[PDB]
């Protein structure tokens, strides 16, 4: 299979995802929807149920609407079962229409459709070439209080029928009673509750198991790829851990949603894109083209700074799931912004590196400020907008030009409002120019880059005023780019040496399949090296030109280098590759009596990679927390650590340059071979 086919659900660097609400899109089946006031049939309050379900989606897919527009992939609500009850708040009526108030993980929504539907979705899905991501929430049930079980459905949790418990009488501690999160620290908004959302505690053993349970019916299923929800308001460790099940049974594309106000590099938001085993919804990307093509706060070198940043901060920057907007801010379309910057800010998009995502209607100019009115329902299928024109003309280009799906980038030319940027694999090509500016004009001379000798025709045609350019060994000939116009121009060519273009997943323990993408890996199947260690014969279960199938050698857990020999010449390396233990289980390590100095924090290391192999760097687990679960002087944190091994470590505390280690001997402590544990030591 090519790294192109929708079979391919490691990697979506060549896809183009088409994010929607269900219950927004459209109503395929009027049969299974919810009766009463949990209902409008006009559409006109955003908090209520408006009908849309599967049976819709499958109808636009049967006659062809997202095959013209040229998205390659579908990433739907939460299919899980959510609660029935009606909620009022402050005089509003609300309901679980975006399906993130779960209360049985194991069976499907109803007012979206049958098991049956969603299994019929995915298999008209699968036969036009369309990818299936699913939202998922593993952090909290539904909304709850501990003091009144009549409000909502008081968070109750199901096992496929079976009731686990709720909110209330919660003697077993499925959930955490640690009040609400004033999101004052990373800690607090960890183990406190999202508003009143019922809070998990990944800790307890039963809902550990019941997650990767869960999960893997899904995956059983068919589906893709995952959108984990609020990835930042549960322990990385937890979702290593779960991940790592995950990536053992069937991996699939996976990426989380942390929050970032601005285009700034975040410190914690780096080590969960680079340490979870997923990757992250780029809103760093997100703030820079909204400023720069939106709202006019940051010039086009603001832009060209994130590209720069974003691809230092990130080992997997193609990893990184972009977009415009999405259903936690204002549509990108305001009667302020014109047409003609939303689809610029498309056309960047769609051939930037990562993975972009649109959010249903955009190619309709849909508008809303804030939630609910960001949601609104779909006002037409119309196939003649420009929007619509510019996606159904780049998008396929992530399929047949490797240098946009898996591309380096780099400035050629720039200004204030000009930018001039090239894509490049190899010796395929790709230059896209952009001038924002509404009324003037740019005269662009001395611009070079890596296109061969030739005549290039503009890829969109000329719909966003794009023009034909004459390269001379890179040298582009004097041009004038007129007035909000952008223009794409390409060179693809068939590799004759091995060339790594993305691996998916970037994490396993030994005997996981891994995915390599690339371009000129021949018929005839080589071998490919994790570091030094060589894996060749039955071990790579696929080799084709431009994939390669291969099984983890049973190697020392640590940090490898994958690279790829065919035909006797070495590929290039794809860097940050982790190799676990074996399987994962989650323990929470609690230290006592660890006072320490103002600045200073304490760490863990210990025996294993996954705890550092007794670093003191950036391998190190910590800082360790000090609040909510116990207070200072114990810490606790939550670690992904290898299941059924004895493992030694110690603690240390770290303020500049100082490392001060725990005395005496290291502390011992074997872990399950399943499920979580809680160690607890005093520090020596
Ligand atoms: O304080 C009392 C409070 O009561 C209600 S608030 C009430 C709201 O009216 C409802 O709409 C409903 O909101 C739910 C959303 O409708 C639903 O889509 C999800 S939103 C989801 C986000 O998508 C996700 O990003 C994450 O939250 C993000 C924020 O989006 C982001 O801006 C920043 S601040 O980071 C956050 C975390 O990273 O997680 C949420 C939750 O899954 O759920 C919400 C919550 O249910 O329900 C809420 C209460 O449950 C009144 O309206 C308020 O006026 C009043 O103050
Ligand atoms: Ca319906
Ligand atoms: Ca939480």
């Amino acid at each position: 299979d090519p790294d192109t086919a929708v079979t391919n659900k490691q990697s979506f660097s060549t896809d183009v995802i088409y994010q929607v609400f269900t219950d927004r899109f459209l109503d395929g089946n009027p049969s299974n929807n919810p009766t009463g006031a949990a209902y409008d049939a006009t559409c006109s309050n955003l908090k209520l149920y408006c009908g849309g379900d599967w049976q819709g989606l499958i109808n636009k897919i049967n006659d062809n609407y997202f095959s013209d527009l040229g998205v390659t992939a579908l990433w739907i609500s939460q299919p899980v079962e959510n609660i029935f009850a009606t909620i009022n708040y402050s005089g509003v009526t609300n309901t679980a229409y975006h399906g993130y108030w779960a209360r049985d993980f194991k069976k499907t929504n109803p007012y979206f459709g049958t098991m049956a539907d969603f299994q019929n979705l995915i298999t008209t899905a699968h036969a036009k070439g369309i990818k299936i991501v699913i939202d998922f929430a593993p952090n909290h049930t539904s909304p709850a209080m501990e003091t009144d079980t009549s409000f909502a459905e008081n968070g109750r949790l199901y096992d496929n029928g079976t009731l686990v418990g709720g909110y209330t009488n919660d003697t077993n501690g499925y959930f955490h009673h640690n009040g609400g999160s004033d999101f004052s620290s990373l800690e607090n908004g960890i183990y406190k509750n999202l508003y009143d959302l019922a809070d998990f505690n990944h800790n307890n053993a039963t809902i550990d198991k019941y997650f990767k349970d869960a999960i893997k019916l899904w995956l059983d299923m068919g589906v893709d790829g995952i959108r984990v929800d609020a990835v930042k308001h549960m322990p990385l460790g937890w979702q290593k851990s779960w991940m790592s099940s995950i990536y053992a049974h069937k991996p699939v594309f996976t990426f989380g949603a942390w929050f970032l106000g601005s285009a700034a590099s975040d410190a914690d938001n780096t080590d969960f894109a680079n340490k979870s085993g997923m990757s992250l919804l780029d809103f760093r990307f997100n703030s820079a083209v909204r400023n720069v093509f939106r709202d006019n706060t940051s010039n086009m070198y603001a832009l060209d700074s994130m590209i720069n940043s974003t691809a230092t901060d990130y080992n997997q920057v193609n990893d990184q799931v972009t977009f415009i907007d999405n259903h936690d801010m204002d549509r990108f379309k305001t009667s302020a912004v014109n047409n003609r910057r939303l689809e610029q800010a498309l056309a960047f998009t769609l051939t930037s590196r990562g993975v972009p995502a649109i959010y249903y209607g955009t190619e309709q100019y849909l508008t809303g400020n804030g939630d609910p009115d960001n949601r609104a329902k779909m006002p037409s299928f119309s196939k003649s907008t420009t929007a619509f024109n510019v996606i159904s003309k780049l998008a396929p280009l992530r399929k047949s030009n490797p240098a946009i799906a898996y591309g380096s980038t780099q400035q050629r030319w720039i200004n204030n409002d000009v930018y001039v940027y090239e894509r490049k694999f190899g010796k395929s090509v790709a230059v896209v120019a952009v001038n924002r500016n509404l009324s003037t004009s740019a005269s662009i001379t001395g611009l070079s880059t890596s296109l061969p000798t030739g005549s290039y025709t503009d890829v969109l045609g000329g719909v966003l005023n794009g023009n034909n350019i004459t390269s001379t060994n890179g040298s582009i000939n004097n041009f004038t780019l007129a007035a909000g116009a952008t223009a794409v121009w390409q060179y693809t060519t068939a590799e004759t040496t091995p060339t790594i273009g993305h691996v998916g997943p970037v994490m396993g323990k030994p005997g996981n399949v891994v995915t390599i993408d690339g371009r000129g890996f021949g018929s005839t199947k080589g071998t490919v090296y994790f570091g030094t260690t060589a894996v060749t014969g039955a071990a790579i279960t696929s080799w084709e030109d431009t994939q390669i199938k291969v099984t983890i050698p049973s190697v020392a857990a640590g940090n490898y280098a994958v690279k790829v020999a065919a035909s006797g010449v070495n590929s290039n390396a794809y860097n940050n590759f982790t190799i676990l233990t074996g399987d994962q289980v989650t323990v929470r390590f609690v230290v006592n009596n660890a006072s320490t100095t103002l600045g200073q924090n304490l760490y863990l290391t210990g025996n294993v990679a996954e705890l550092g192999n007794w670093s003191t760097g950036s391998t190190a687990i910590g800082p360790a927390f000090n609040q909510v679960i116990h207070q200072y002087p114990t810490w606790y944190y939550d670690v992904s650590v290898p299941a059924g091994k004895q493992l030694e470590f110690k603690f240390f505390k770290k303020n500049g340059s100082t490392i001060t280690w725990e005395s005496g001997s290291n502390h011992t402590f074997t872990t399950p071979a399943s499920g979580t544990a809680t160690v607890t030591v005093n520090w020596q």
